[PDB]
């Protein structure tokens, strides 16, 4: 779970390619290098009586000292005065020292190792090349930098911290004392209340929030907000106050080369305070490109520092009219989507025309000041759109899977060319998990030929070698990991093949169902033991052996019991705010709330009304765990976090409410409506099914019976256009945390691809029945 | 079929290449696309524009001085109207497609756009009238279009098409056309004629001799008429010619006229007779020498036996050579004038042994800057960045270790290789025979010459291999005890700096066999198998990850087994299985054997052991020797090998190709005949088959194998039998004359007494004191494994001390292990073929009596 990334694709640590200097070292006789951890090279001689732990002693030196230092300690220690072993990289040197890095290993450049008994000479003689150099800190020995072993009324700073891939210090980046010193007339900028040297320069603090809570507060995300319209008035408020302040500062040479979500804040009737200026330099002669901001926010290929700030002055602008911005690190020019995008949105919305002609026009001349740069690099296959079209007829839904599938091929075939591991790209949290119906591909290939089987006459290729090719490692790589469970677990990947080759998936069901299931412990869905899915699924068409079969049905039968005596324990029905799986809790994904559709199988098979009782039992333990929200309807509850989704929040719960109509009673049907209510959003921040604008509109319409839902494609396409960056002839999904492209069930190609099968078919196909 | 890479340390397939220079980048609108396609050009064409195939295309060049504004300056061209494009990618395969190591066929190539061939006035006459100042080469197979950088040709846009008949993706489609890639210009049956092109479509010597034409042209005989006499001729196209620094072929070409220009008085040195310049060629007038280079000179002079000296006096004749080059240094040094590169294909040794340096085509004129070597020969290559002074004193003082010893071929890899030399040189010359005042005035003339090149320590990763200066003596058998274990744990250090990059394979191997994987050839398992036939060879080792790399190599040995399609013994799925057998294991793949013996032996073509089904047939017999197969196989070898000896002895041309032939080469599938490569190891199946039979015909096969095959013979001007091909002598192993004495040697009381006389002979043709190579297929260890394998009494200590002794003087040392260099060493290979197996088996084999490579009774 770490990220590194290169332009285009996204991969993991293993893709590198470090260009740097060398650092070299002579050698006398009878010594040696080895490169034994791959990230220090060791210097030992042959014979020499070699003991464990003892003492080791630590030098740190500045960025530009280094090789000259290397070249003293190495003639100092190669006459034979014990084995040596440093930093081997360059490039690494800049994450080993410099800033904000791990706490348990920063500094240590210089590493020896001495044999116990021998230093009455060798400390003597390292301050000799040492006492007139410097480094950093890291306990201290003499005044020399030898060392010995065996953060954020007034808020405050601290001060060879900080180097970035230039030489910058943090304590030279000087320039945020300038910037005060020369800004200390307007209360906008902040004072400075402390001078002199670990220095502890501080600033007032200015009231107000960040501007994402100002969107999610004053930018209308339900229809009965912000009453008698006018909130274009205070966007238009807060912009003239950036191009007036804009303009007052900008006459004598200062820049702040970053203005994100950060440095922004407004307090009260529309009062900005610019806080944090820190990254201030100014020229206007030579071109410098933008090397260090946010996401989301980064200027191109060696323009003037007049309009640096321009592309960012134009973009902190321009998602205050419809907020989606962190996706132009890869599409230059994003932002003119975002408009057009906007304004029939908020026509929609059935504002004025005059407020939104009126700030149009704004955006307008803010644009007239519109320096374009033709950068000049591979990024640029992947252009922005500049069409908008509107759905009415089928024929135009069928050329709209039928574009996106083609974007699906385009993405497969750039990723074989530079990368060999895996089959199809990934997201950065499931990059390994390379099985079951998962982040994985086995789960994507069925979602592919369900969508070629679906449109119209589709040219066969050679997608049976392709898809032989594919089973042929996935059957080797049945067992050769660990965990159990049927998403990402062991028995998801018998039922995709079922529902893909039918013997081996029963075979190899008999053959290890018993095995596998008593190695897991847990009962969720994701990696537990409700397996009994693919069970009951097997045996109601019948495919299972009969003794082994009537075993595991008393066998399910009195862990159901056990489970009415028992609490829930094994999960929560968790005040964690995070996006992560293994934390997530309390949803059909992770939880109690999905074991109603194992008990719901178990009561439609024949008879078994103990399974009605545990539908009232999980239904009565499920519902309390929802907190209430503006608009008279149960929300998730934890933090601030007020997302009704189909993970954790309402829209999975009005899915297994409408599960089965026939153990419904009066008792379960008092919010109905107040849900649907909950599930009626004008904007979705993420897409996809999991975590997105898909599951939702997946969960709003699956069970109402019939099939004409036009008004669903509708409103899902004219919803889902605005996630989209277009490439040749079809269309490539980015991902949650949207700066690259993934292709997963979550947020990717198989949640649109599932998501639209499961609306023309109206049985959801995942978790199935029958 | 050769796929030679440079990476230090190991020579390896291309696959560690990446491009590190300024790459080529352009600018796209909205409707076009950049697909990579073949790692060569970018493809560039507006999306959706059906591009129409087998029309005219257009080839441009460009200079390296002005590059990028060809791009910036042809770019709107192209964004205008319709017009796909590819390009080069960086700047590394601009110089390695627009220099001097490049094929004529192939030269010359950096923008290709795709018109339509309705369109082609329109956008020639807006694409030539803005390139006025642009110029370059001339690229071969085209013409001349007006005066901007512009040729045309005819040449293949696309692949095939989407849903009608394709047969090629080279050819007409209109009868076959085959491709005619050379430098002129085809009109393939008649012509359409295109009308936008019809009306614009219509020396003071005489040719001797080229001796070469390489790609910038070169030096080139001829006559000359106004004078007379004998000439040769430097030519050079402009703007051609380019190694990685702004160096054209004009730019030395001046720079060496003013070399030769500046001294006049020195007779050796070659006066220029005409400079001048035809059309916008440089051409060169320059005189010819008589004489034979110093390359040669050591073949026909050096002592490669003890009595080719011809009455001492040797040591005379290498010292007036030597002080007539010391001389000839501080005497154009005074003009202050530098000649880089002083390999030995330079100076050339006439008659009353008078030198001449005659090549020139480096020279600077000022002496304070330190420069790469930047274009020098394999041997003599300098170490980074000194003055050119003491960059021509090293070319010097390695010219006299040569001189030495013919050993110099590895001092690129090995910083200082001229100490082992100099130490083992004493020895050498000391055990011939000679007075010691030549050796002492050898030796005082070195230790005058050592010290004018300065010494350097920065190696730059090689460090590990450092000369040897630790040299004993053999007269114990724990000398033997200590040598065997110190290479084991070399081969142990050279398996771990293998494991920590690579893994697409298992073991280095030398160049040639860098594809194959199993066998006793370029392999993998039959390493491990002499690993084992040497660790427990003394007493034991430690053993601390022999266990689950043997688990691991036979169970990706055997699980796959039939991915390659290819048979024979040496690396053809049935050595393995032989090795499955030798390492210690059960049978095992016996039920493969069964399985598919038949497959494999019906659908072969060549019967030489190195390939072929002979291996096959000694496998089988060797299996039937143990005694278990199977009742009725048994019977199948038997009359399969029974019409198998008798197409043989009533056609022996089939089998095999007798003579000497004209090729002077060492890849393994050229070079006919020997023991290994070739005719004489039929005997050796003949040989086996008697001693398990019995019968008279095998006996009457293998006399008349011996028979025929020493036809290829040639006797040396002393009584020696010697293996020749073109101008070349072949007393080796596998391709040469000490793998006929194993077959005669071995099978002593079966052969009659008239072939019992060569022996005599073939020990004094098998008797040298030099080699150039260290090996046992084509080196030094197999040439002492033929000395003593099968005697009759056991006196193994002389030959193994001379063998260690003279692998002391081939051996390079690491840590406190050891390693071996390769056939052509400039590289670490451990392998059966030169390598660590190779030696490994020879110290087997050298008191074991067996030849374990081979499979005996
Ligand atoms: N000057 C001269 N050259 C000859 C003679 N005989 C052959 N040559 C040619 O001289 C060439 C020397 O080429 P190399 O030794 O490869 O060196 P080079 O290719 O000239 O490159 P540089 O050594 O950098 O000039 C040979 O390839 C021969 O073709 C001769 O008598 N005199």
């Amino acid at each position: 779970n770490f990220n590194l990334e290169h332009p285009f694709f996204f991969t993991n640590n293993d893709y590198s390619t470090d260009t740097s200097i060398k650092y070299q070292a002579s050698l006398p006789f009878n010594w040696h290098e080895v490169m034994n951890n791959d990230e220090w090279v060791y210097q030992y001689p042959i014979g020499k009586f070699v003991e464990r732990q003892g003492w080791k002693i630590h030098i740190s030196s500045e960025y530009n000292s280094s090789h000259e230092l290397l070249q003293d300690v190495a003639k100092i220690c190669h006459e034979m005065r014990i084995p040596f072993k440093h930093l081997s990289t360059e490039d690494k040197f800049i994450m080993r020292n410099g800033k904000l890095v791990s706490r348990g290993f920063s500094g240590k450049f210089i590493t020896c190792y001495p044999n116990q008994n021998e230093l009455e000479s060798v400390l003597q003689r390292l301050e000799s090349a040492l006492k007139q150099y410097n480094g950093p800190y890291i306990k201290r020995w003499d005044e020399a930098p030898i060392y010995l072993r065996y953060g954020i009324k007034i808020i405050l700073k601290e001060a060879y911290t900080g180097l970035g891939f230039d030489g910058t210090y943090s304590s030279e980046k000087a320039s945020e004392c300038k910037a005060l010193k020369i800004l200390n007339e307007w209360s906008e900028a902040p004072k400075i209340y402390w001078h002199g040297k670990h220095t502890f320069l501080g600033i007032e603090h200015m009231k107000g929030v960040p501007l994402n809570r100002w969107v999610t507060n004053n930018f209308p995300l339900y229809e009965v907000v912000d009453k008698t319209k006018d909130y274009l008035l205070r966007v238009s408020k807060i912009v003239e106050k950036l191009i007036d302040l804009t303009n007052k500062f900008h006459s004598e040479n200062v820049y702040h080369q970053d203005l994100h979500l950060g440095n922004i804040l407004v307090k009260d009737e529309d009062e900005i305070s610019i806080i944090d200026w820190e990254q201030a330099v100014f020229s206007n002669d030579e071109k410098v490109v933008h090397k260090v901001a946010a996401p989301g926010f980064r200027a191109w290929r060696e323009t003037l520092p007049s309009e640096i700030d321009w592309y960012g002055i134009r973009q902190i602008a321009h998602y205050l009219y419809m907020p989606l911005v962190t996706t132009s690190d890869l599409t230059y020019n994003y932002v003119s989507q975002t408009r057009i995008e906007g304004k029939k949105l908020f026509e929609s919305l059935g504002y004025t025309r005059e407020h939104i002609d009126y700030v149009e026009s704004l955006l307008s001349y803010l644009d007239s000041k519109c320096p374009q740069i033709e950068n000049i690099s591979r990024k640029k296959v992947l252009k922005p759109m500049h069409e908008i079209r509107t759905i009415e007829s089928e024929q135009d839904i069928q050329d709209f899977i039928i574009k996106l599938l083609r974007g699906f091929t385009l993405t497969y075939g750039q990723w074989r060319k530079e990368f060999q591991s895996r089959f199809f790209p990934v997201h950065y949290y499931g990059l390994n998990f390379n099985q079951g119906i998962a982040f994985s591909d086995l789960a994507i290939l069925w979602s592919y030929q369900q969508l070629a089987k679906k449109v119209k006459n589709f040219k066969f290729d050679d997608y049976y070698e392709i898809r032989t090719q594919v089973i042929n490692e996935a059957v080797n790589n049945f067992k050769k990991s660990s965990l159990s469970g049927l998403f990402d677990g062991k028995i998801g990947t018998i039922w995709l093949i079922y529902e893909f080759e039918i013997d081996r998936a029963v075979e190899l069901f008999t053959t290890h169902f018993i095995e596998i299931f008593e190695n897991s412990q847990n009962k969720n869905l994701y990696s537990g033991q409700a397996i009994l899915l693919v069970g009951l699924y097997f045996l109601s068409k019948g495919e299972i052996d009969n003794k082994l079969g009537e075993e595991i049905l008393i066998r399910l039968r009195e862990y159901t019991l056990n489970y009415i005596e028992n609490p829930e324990t094994f999960c929560k029905v968790s005040d964690v705010q995070s996006n992560d799986p293994y934390e997530n809790f309390g949803g059909l994904l992770y939880g109690h709330a999905g074991v109603a559709w194992l008990f719901g199988e178990a009561y439609k098979l024949t008879g078994e009304s103990i399974y009605k009782n545990g539908l009232e039992l999980a239904v009565d333990k499920e519902l309390v765990a929802y907190k209430v929200d503006s608009n008279n309807s149960l929300q998730y509850s934890q933090g601030h976090r007020l997302l009704p989704y189909l993970a954790t929040g309402s829209a999975g719960l009005l899915l297994l409410i409408n599960r089965n109509k026939e153990i419904l009673s009066s008792k379960y049907l008092k919010y109905l409506t107040s849900l649907e209510r909950a599930t009626d959003v004008v904007f979705c921040v993420l897409p996809g099914l999991f975590n997105g604008f898909c599951g939702l509109e997946v969960a709003n319409n699956i069970y109402s019976d019939i099939d004409d839902n036009f008004s669903g494609q509708k409103k899902l396409i004219e919803q889902l256009y605005r996630y989209l960056c277009v490439i040749e002839e079809g269309f490539v999904i980015a991902g949650d945390n949207g700066l690259k492209i993934t292709t997963d069930i979550a947020s990717g190609f198989a949640g649109v691809a599932i998501g639209l099968v499961s609306i023309m078919d109206n049985k959801l196909t995942i978790l199935p029945q029958i």
